[PDB]
């Protein structure tokens, strides 16, 4: 179980001034372009399931990941997560013909993961890919090692800005990090929606601060 | 402050069974070489501190940092660190060069630290290169997405194989973590030194497990 804070930034210029903040903490910054597939049916979709394949920067570093039955409340998220680094080659081979994509991810645990639970052709002809998304993502090591990842996500559709952080305590963590953001004079809300779930919503959360 | 869990296996056999046992939650596995930098006069080494030049795979990735008064107690590390990827480039340039570290990494903030905290000349040319080792890292997410963290470490004198976690609960994920190595039958004991100490020492510590 994966369980991470996820709150919403409203603007650019909360955004800005979060980053400046945070710019004695940083770590790394990076690239991602995540794109997403699933049966033409939508059966991953049907068992509430995303199975995403992320490039960082220029093909440098590729990761395969399903992801099931996420829970979001109060700040606090909550999924089912399975996930490993693959050869950002097959990664691109996938993308370009996602119905080979059985025979190319035939050794991964992943793959294996869909087929043994959802029950797809095992040899995946079925598969489409759903499109994706870029995100420049900015990680941090805060207070007792915590990791902070903040996140520009440019959909077609519009930009969202987010700070998540990964922890094993979420109630006092979040704590902490609410009171951060507070004493620095950032706005923030709790994050009602995944990423994924915006992407496929084709819109923009309404953004209900006050 | 750095807090992390840090137990050391015997043998090439313990580290073989251990990686099986968690092949389930592999997230990735990479090649590191770290070398290290301080004064002619050992400045650094005199108020306990580690300036790492860390180079991934081939020259892929690259992480400055500066680590300073470690502990270590009982299985349990903590250790005020401030790191940060910089252009492997660069790192290599400055492998190169040490006399011109303080040119080549004017604007880092780790760089900017060293300078701040132990007085040495602010253009760099009394570093020199301590050296390296290469290590062998393999990366788990374990249960409630704890990252596990198998080493395979090649000093130029022996090998060891460590297991280490970064957590804001040492206590109890140390209870989960000995729970585990115990029921999959992989002996262990805390680490006594860190790889730094290791290194300088030029000698394996004496394996005291029994
Ligand atoms: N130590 C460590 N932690 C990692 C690593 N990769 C990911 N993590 C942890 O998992 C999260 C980032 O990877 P991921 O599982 O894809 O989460 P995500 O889907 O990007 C978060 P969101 O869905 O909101 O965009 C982070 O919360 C991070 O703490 C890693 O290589 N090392
Ligand atoms: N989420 C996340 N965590 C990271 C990342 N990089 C490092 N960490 C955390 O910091 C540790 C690894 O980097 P580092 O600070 O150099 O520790 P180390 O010096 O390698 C540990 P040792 O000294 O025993 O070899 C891990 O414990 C990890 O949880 C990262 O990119 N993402
Ligand atoms: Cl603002
Ligand atoms: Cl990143
Ligand atoms: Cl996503
Ligand atoms: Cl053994
Ligand atoms: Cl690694
Ligand atoms: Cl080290
Ligand atoms: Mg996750
Ligand atoms: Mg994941
Ligand atoms: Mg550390
Ligand atoms: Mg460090």
């Amino acid at each position: 179980m994966e369980i991470e804070i996820k709150l919403r930034l409203p603007s650019p210029s909360a955004h800005q001034l979060l980053s400046d903040a945070l710019s004695p903490f940083h770590l790394k910054t990076h690239l991602q372009h995540n794109l997403f597939f699933d049966t033409a049916a939508g059966d991953l979709a049907s068992v509430f399931s995303a199975l995403r394949i992320r490039f960082y920067d220029a093909n440098a570093k590729c990761v395969l990941s399903l992801k099931s039955r996420p829970k979001l409340s109060e700040g606090v998220s909550h999924v089912e997560e399975d996930e490993e680094e693959i050869d950002p080659q097959i990664g691109q081979e996938v993308t370009a013909n996602p119905s080979k994509m059985g025979s190319l991810l035939e050794k991964s645990r992943i793959w294996r993961r869909v087929v043994d639970e959802i029950g797809v052709a095992d040899d995946g002809g079925e598969f489409v890919c759903l499109g994706g998304f870029r995100n420049v993502r900015a990680v941090y090591r805060w207070v007792e090692g915590l990791i902070l990842e903040l996140d520009e996500t440019e959909y077609g559709f519009g930009t969202s800005y987010e700070i998540e952080c990964e922890t094993t305590e979420p109630e006092r963590v979040k704590g902490l990090l609410e009171g951060f953001l507070k004493e620095k004079g950032i706005p923030y809300e709790y994050s009602g929606a995944s990423k994924f779930a915006v992407f496929r919503s084709g819109k923009l959360l309404p953004l209900e601060h006050h």
